């Protein structure tokens, strides 16, 4: 069956890179418009929508168009945050994303940290919300490290999706 | 579990009336903005979003707001059409709705005819698309007729939703 994933975050967070890691190929450009791309993973079609710098008239059109790509809706919304580079304008984007989607959306949202290889109040506030539902990625990983991290990432997404008691009917 | 239903159609189609019939109480006004209302039906929470005359800047804001009400997405999108009163500007709305949502959306869309009690090329084109997935309502029905028609309507929605092979993961 089909697993629909949307990536949100500030420009420079690593959305497109994360999408590449999910899909297991370099297809997003690591973004002036929303792009939908697919892969086959085991018996699952992964459908990933990468988003441009959405977070006023032109943006609204593009938001509507982005939403229509994942109809009737996604299974998982991935908030992508760059470790180390999460400072002022990076948290300004996160508070707006969270205010926009609100409490209801929390059950299908997952926090993705990028720049794990480059290894705080703003980070601990995030973790108070997504403590159970988060992942750290090194999107530059290759070989076995890359394959292991992809499995762990898809495993989390599937876990959150199966647990979403307000997902399916 | 929760069953999320969105109503689309031209002003005067009977959206709000249909929503009342689904929810089993007169709560929509039979609409300047999207309104979300709920009922308990057996072990199911029915969540119905009634829409205003969406089908340019203000509309886009309101579309985004309408979409956020049913996050991550609806299970069923109900296209509401008034029998007898389906002429020129009524089909103009339908072609735009269908172009907007496109082929993908067809699997979760259901055709609802209103004004059954008031008992063609435009109608046969519709039926070529929704032959298996349609219902006719008399939203003025009371008593047993009302209860019978509500059961048949909820039964169709649940059927379409369980059959949607691109719905749940
Ligand atoms: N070192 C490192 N760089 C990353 C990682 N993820 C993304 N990047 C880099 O961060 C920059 C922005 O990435 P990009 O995918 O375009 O971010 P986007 O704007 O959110 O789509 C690029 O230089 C990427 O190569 C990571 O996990 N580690
Ligand atoms: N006779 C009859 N009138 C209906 C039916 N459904 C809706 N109406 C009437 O059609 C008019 C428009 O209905 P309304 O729910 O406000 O349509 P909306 O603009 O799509 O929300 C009102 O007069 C309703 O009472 C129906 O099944 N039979
Ligand atoms: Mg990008
Ligand atoms: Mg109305």
């Amino acid at each position: 069956s089909q697993l629909r994933i949307v990536l949100v975050g500030k420009t420079g967070a690593g959305k497109s890179a994360t999408g590449n890691s999910i899909l297991g190929r370099k297809v997003f450009h690591s973004t002036k418009k929303c792009e939908k791309r697919s892969s086959s993973w085991k018996e699952t079609e992964l459908v990933v929508v990468d988003t441009p710098g959405i977070f006023n008239a032109e943006t609204s059109k593009e938001i509507i168009r982005c939403i229509l790509l994942t109809s009737p809706g996604p299974h998982a919304l991935l908030l992508v945050v760059p470790l180390g580079r999460y400072t002022e304008e990076e948290h300004k984007a996160t508070e707006k994303i969270l205010k926009m989607f609100g409490e209801r959306a929390r059950s299908f949202m997952i926090l993705i940290f990028t720049r794990k290889d480059d290894l705080p109040e703003d980070i601990q506030d995030l973790m108070d919300i997504f403590g159970d539902r988060y992942c750290a990625l090194n999107n530059k990983a290759t070989g076995a490290e890359q394959e292991a991290q992809r499995a762990q990432l898809l495993g989390l997404i599937q876990r959150v999706v199966r647990e979403n008691k307000e997902g399916c009917y």
